[PDB]
């Protein structure tokens, strides 16, 4: 029937452990997989992982009434003396290591009796963390970085590699975070001048989160929210109990550059070995990732798993290798003690057995050890159809170490000035473009060694939509793949972002008002309606100032004038068909262009008579960028030169040739 | 909803929109207007979260716009015992029977102002994005 | 333990804005983790280094 | 109109006192021997009460 | 109406400069020429100077 009794220590954080470790046996007890004959059969006592003495005294009572196997998940406050206990009354040990709060993992280190033969089979892995954390800095070449750690953390994990910063001679800042960031970060601010401010900005371009996830994705906000965000920025999230739900959040919340490091798992490929280990079935809640439970399932879980099967092998082969030794009578703490003669025998088929199951291999040394675990680098997200998107830089795992490091174009423009000005004509012909989005084309070009050939666009214009959904003109190049790509002041906004591909920004888009020679800004514009006001018909500005008019969500007075302004006579009497046009209406007459700033404010300094005066306000989050193909190959190039850019500031030079 | 109350008490997603207006005696159309004089004194409950947000705000030197240093000298006068009303129910009536101003959500105002049956009230208010009221559980 | 607070006032008296700090490895560390997160708000150099068997073999073999 | 506690105590515009022998009375007395309360209102007031 | 150099810049009711070539007419000056760090207060400053 059932010889086989063990017992279990759970702390109270521990119930994932007590539903993994009730659920193995169950599987056992429905598979005849190891020793059919013979059931397993448990008593789960719970204890503080706070308190040593209460988890020896539970311990103690279930070996009176006899048990062969001993499995703890604890933390390591009361690790020692389970591992004494185990040693003394020679029951085999296996010890499954907590790491505090779900940070980091760090080990234990905690001394055993070292009178009597060890009986503890550590089950869970080393801490490699500290060679991870170099191979991945060492890569990106970081001198100088602000490793922020929280109060959970346990700065052990890190300490070799605290050792080595110091000693290669890297400005390497720490600091504790701990709640309430958003006052801690305002206040630390206030502390430090300037010069300090200075110090603090420039650490930040390189940055380590070595955190439990709630804190981390406390922080990032608070790091975006305070402009430390940069377009050089880099962070790293290490943390092994980091799973794919974790980096998908993390990397929403964050801009620029993200790596994320996790511990990963490694099963079976095949699509019916998922759920079985031979022909045995693993429950469809430890192989079912479409569970609540499942998906936030910690590594000490998995391991249990892993035990109980282990510990299953043990006793077949302890009963049919003919060694077989039932409960027996055993005493504690009075004036009488007595050790198990079982224990050694027991300890032994448990420890020289392994097996496959969710983490790999299971299998145990003298003292124990899974020397067997990967790791999976993910990298930065990328604009998809899924989403935004994580990918594999690398792998590392202990045994290889790490793996892995971490035509002529046919261009189409529209020439609108300054962005596009015809430079230079020969024999009547245009022979040479020239204006900001030109100029950007042969920074691309030389770099990059494509060569091009620059037509302009059939109608001269930004395209318009349609109703078979479509664009003509320029964005419309892009779209049937006449252009390969497109070089222009093309304003990155939603309607054209799901048509063509855009490159990150280089440029940003601003709107003002063109005004004849007591209006300071387009609020003071909106108060007043005795100059005429329009824009270009069918336009963004155009659509935005009717949409702004017809809003029912947000009012201001703004808007009321300024929609009874557009708005007048059908809307179409103080309306201009392109962009010129208004510009000498405000020049000739009494009028007042709403456009873009930088083209008013070029024309307005320029101008011979002086005759105009412009102010405009900027617009964040829009901005020109380099439309092209429907899944056009060559986005991630363009984007990296770009950047490259506007970080030496050869960029900031193209933008002082049109604008002081 | 605050990230470092999000760390003591779960939160589901906004079912309201926080939004901050003010109840105004029947030449301000704006907060924007409210804050670019100080010649009307204005408060909110005395150490409340709009209190909290001003100072924060107005304590600020990165995220520098002139709204919140122009209100937090006025909201914080004698560290705030010298115009702010330690009821809410209290600056309502400074309204009624004083030149005053009292900050508070533009939902809550809006409904005094709109029912009252004198029409002595005013309210105007921006919205608030990315910040609203939810449902708190352990 | 004053030990943190003790340096920090001996250490600012003397103006050390760069120095080592050698410990033996029968101490933790553990101790001085606050005073870590001072003189870097200070912006002081402070190097570590572990003081790693018989101290003369080391400095010797270095 | 008067503000605050703190302006009146800047100001000896109307003379001010209390009740000898009150709870007022030794609170303003407590606060102005409080080196803590050296701030000028404290001051102001015990000199006047006192 | 002046009571800070903010205020300053912002009217042109009073002609105010430095001594040519201190430490005083550089800052305003660099400020004002320089569009990688063009402050318009400073331009406007260094536009009543200049």
């Amino acid at each position: 029937d059932s010889i086989i009794h063990i017992g279990a220590i759970f702390d109270e954080s521990a119930k994932k452990d007590d539903e993994v470790f009730r659920t193995a046996v169950g599987d056992l007890n429905q598979n005849e997989e190891i020793l059919q004959t013979e059931k397993i059969t448990f008593s789960v006592t719970f204890v503080d992982g706070n308190n040593p003495f209460q988890a020896v005294q539970e311990a103690c009572e279930l070996m009176n009434q006899g048990i062969l196997a001993l499995v703890s998940s604890i933390g390591c406050t009361s690790a020692g003396s389970l591992q004494s206990l185990a040693d003394a009354m020679h029951i085999p040990h296996l010890f499954i290591q907590r790491s505090t709060a779900g940070t980091p993992r760090s080990g234990c280190g905690l001394t055993r009796s070292n009178r009597n033969d060890d009986y503890t089979l550590s089950v869970r892995p080393p801490v490699y963390l500290n060679e991870v954390i170099l191979r991945v800095v060492t890569e990106y070449a970081w001198q100088k970085f602000i490793i922020f750690y929280d109060s959970e953390y346990d700065i052990r994990g890190i300490q070799e590699f605290l050792d080595k910063v110091s000693q290669q001679g890297m400005d390497v800042a720490l600091q504790k975070v701990e709640n309430n960031i958003n006052k801690m970060i305002t206040t630390l601010f206030d502390t430090m001048r300037i010069e300090e401010l200075n110090r603090y900005r420039d650490t930040l371009r390189r940055a380590i989160l070595v955190m439990n996830p709630a804190t981390a994705k406390s922080f990032i906000s608070e790091v975006v929210e305070t402009n430390l965000v940069a377009f050089d920025c880099h962070w790293i999230i290490i943390n092994e109990e980091i799973n794919d739900v974790d980096v998908q959040e993390l990397v929403r919340r964050s801009i620029g550059r993200l790596t994320i490091i996790r511990q990963t798992f490694p099963v079976p490929q095949n699509i019916s070995q998922r759920c079985f280990r031979g022909n045995h079935r693993i429950s469809s809640t430890l192989c079912d990732p479409k569970d609540p439970f499942a998906q936030n399932m910690e590594i000490s879980n998995l391991y249990i798993y892993d035990t109980v099967l282990l510990l299953a092998n043990a006793f077949h082969k302890k009963l049919q290798d003919r060694k077989w030794h039932s409960m027996a009578s055993l005493s504690c703490i009075r004036k009488n003690s007595k050790p198990w003669q079982g224990g050694r025998s027991m300890l032994e088929t448990i420890k020289k057995g392994g097996v496959n199951g969710l983490t790999g291999d299971l299998e145990f040394g003298e003292n124990g050890g899974n020397p067997n675990v990967h790791f999976e680098i993910l990298g930065t997200n990328y604009g998809e159809e899924l989403g935004r998107g994580v990918r594999k830089l690398g792998c590392w795992n202990p045994v290889t170490g790490l793996n892995g490091s971490l035509v002529v174009l046919r261009v189409v423009t529209v020439l609108e000035e300054p962005f596009v000005m015809v430079s230079e004509n020969v024999l009547g012909k245009p022979k040479k473009y020239q204006g900001f989005s030109i100029d950007v084309l042969d920074a691309l070009s030389n770099y990059l060694g494509f060569n091009y050939e620059i037509y302009v666009a059939p109608d001269h214009k930004y395209g318009s939509p349609q109703e078979d959904g479509t664009w003509n003109g320029l964005v419309g190049e892009l779209v049937f793949k006449r252009a390969d790509i497109g070089i222009s002041a093309l304003t990155i906004t939603p309607d054209r972002e799901n048509v063509v591909d855009f490159t990150t920004r280089y440029m940003d888009y601003s709107v003002g008002v063109l005004l004849r020679r007591s209006i300071q800004s387009l609020q003071d514009l909106s108060k007043q309606t005795d100059i005429p006001y329009g824009t270009v018909l069918d336009s963004a500005v155009y659509q935005h100032v009717r949409m702004k008019g017809l809003n029912p969500f947000e009012r201001d007075s703004m808007y009321s004038q300024m929609w009874r302004m557009i708005n007048r006579s059908n809307g179409s009497e103080n309306n201009v068909l392109e962009s010129q046009a208004g510009i000498q209406k405000v020049k000739y007459g009494n009028y007042a262009f709403v456009w873009d700033a930088a083209v008013l404010e070029y024309v307005a300094i320029n101008d011979p008579d002086c005759s105009f005066y412009t102010v405009g306000n900027t617009v964040a989050d829009r901005g020109y960028g380099i439309a092209l193909q429907h899944g056009s190959p060559y986005r991630d190039v363009f984007s990296q030169r770009i950047l490259e850019l506007q970080q030496s500031g050869d960029m900031d030079i193209l933008k002082h040739k049109w604008w002081p």
